[PDB]
């Protein structure tokens, strides 16, 4: 019981989430576009969907009662659009609005909760406008939703030890941002996963927000580096980089990795992902202690 | 106790030949060379690799001696490049000339036996050019060898069911080319990566072609098609499309799309595949019966 569709099952999230919600009992239903035919390793991610047993739904954002039929089928919708990737899931909202058999939805939102970035940075802010609107649709429908926020992904910003241009640790050299003494939240992304595959059917969740500060894998940048130091048994030398060193020649002279950069301040040099405080009826391992998350010196034995 | 280092392990057939050497026995050690840093699923497949047991060697095509080190570290180097990605080849041959150590190499080839096709002409002609190049390139520095040719990708042309413009089953109707009654070969790429890490130690095949040509896999198009059509219980509107009218006008459609029109062509009406006779000193199943390769009505079933 609780059927469950997922939409934007090719995206990095995606993908794993559908196999964290076949593994944690839904009914998992997967939406196929016309998505390949076109690419080779998204028939195949969607046949090793199936062979779990993850059923496949046909619908298109540009046909909207196919979308509609998709999600007449189940209890709950999952988004996780990884152009404008966003604000297509508006079509799905309205979607959801004309069936209303649905019991929850969850839009796509992994990363800084959205409505605390009201003065974040152009062009960076454009993903939390952008998300604000998706959320106003879903209460303006009446729609019953919840949102899960609050955790860098471990690929992205652990394995490279927050470096940018690379996702991998590095071999001597590695820049700190700021003093290194701001904390970061750091969650393995299959644990973000299992912790959306739990959430979704949780009476305690519904229409709240949901955050993933796992507490072990609260860190600064520079404990996480340190961390790295220990499991190899060298120090790297260390450049700390000041805030004005790190949005130098952004001007537009980067093409919009400007967005990124942007979002890495707000994180390593503000500290928004901590700069508040959550309680445990809101914070997803507390609420799920059976999720035994992968802690951050693990993550990063693996590159060993 | 065989070791093999596999070149081009984020291509297609690269991925599972990784996966195939791991599975057979083999101390299977993947070159990783510095564009893979990038692209989350690309990283994610190397550590995945690593999961399963692989060894990760740092190397780049750009900086010779470091191929040298590679190649040294090894007993066979296997390449699968799926453009620039066929005569970067040579410059690996040198390393592993200079080399002395490698007892077998094996160029990227899983298509078509390339001296057969002296008939073709531009532009799908080129990359038989340029396999026989790297080819030529072996036989000159006398580096023992095993070219593996002779497989349709079961992913490719099978699931399709012989379509271009699409990798998924037809839902109602269906080209079929010529009279549709020649008949071609379709392995499953699993199954040509099991055959190519076995053939890998073997003495049988040492500097000889080895076809990969499953008996139950020598199909045309037009029964592969009642296949699907057994399995779905619908009949699909079929349309014969002459050789003539196929080619029609192809000098002036976008010059990938000649190679396309130009490769089908030899398959589907020329029958490259077809036009010739093995025995079983030279055929991958016979030589490992131990293989219950996938037929294209178990393949097929996936789709359902």
């Amino acid at each position: 019981k609780t059927r469950v569709l997922v939409v934007g099952a090719t995206g990095y999230i995606g993908k794993r989430i559908v196999r964290a919600c076949l593994a944690e009992g839904h009914e998992t239903y997967v939406l196929q576009r016309p998505e390949i035919g076109l690419e080779i390793e998204k028939v195949q991610l969607f046949l090793s969907f199936k062979k779990l047993g993850a059923r496949i739904v046909e619908g298109s954002f540009s046909d909207h009662q196919s979308l509609v039929s998709a999600v007449k089928l189940v209890d709950v919708v999952v988004s996780a659009m990884s152009s404008h990737n966003i604000l297509v899931q508006l079509k799905l909202v309205e979607a959801i609005k004309e069936a209303g058999n649905v019991k929850r939805f969850l839009p796509s939102e992994f990363g800084m909760d959205p409505p605390r970035m009201g003065h974040a940075l152009p062009p960076g802010r454009e993903t939390f406008d952008q998300k604000m609107e998706v959320r106003q649709a879903i209460e303006a429908a009446g729609i019953p939703y919840t949102y899960v926020v609050g955790a860098c992904f471990a690929a992205y910003f652990a394995g490279n030890l927050s470096q940018m241009v690379t996702l991998l640790p590095p071999k001597e050299k590695v820049n700190i941002y700021g003093d290194g003494n701001v904390k970061v939240v750091f969650a393995d992304e299959d644990d973000i996963a299992k912790y959306t595959a739990k959430t979704l059917n949780d009476p305690r969740t519904l229409n709240k927000t949901v955050n993933i500060r796992p507490p072990d894998n609260v860190l600064t940048q520079l404990e996480l580096v340190q961390i790295w130091e220990k499991l190899t048994g060298k120090e790297l030398e260390k450049t700390n980089i000041a805030a004005q060193d790190f949005l130098a020649n952004i001007e537009q002279m980067e093409i919009p990795h400007q967005a990124g950069i942007g979002h890495f301040y707000h994180i390593f040099y503000e500290g928004c992902l901590t700069d508040h405080e959550v309680g445990e009826d809101e914070e997803a391992s507390s609420l799920y202690p059976d999720v035994k998350y992968k802690r951050m010196d693990d993550y990063l034995r693996m590159f060993l």
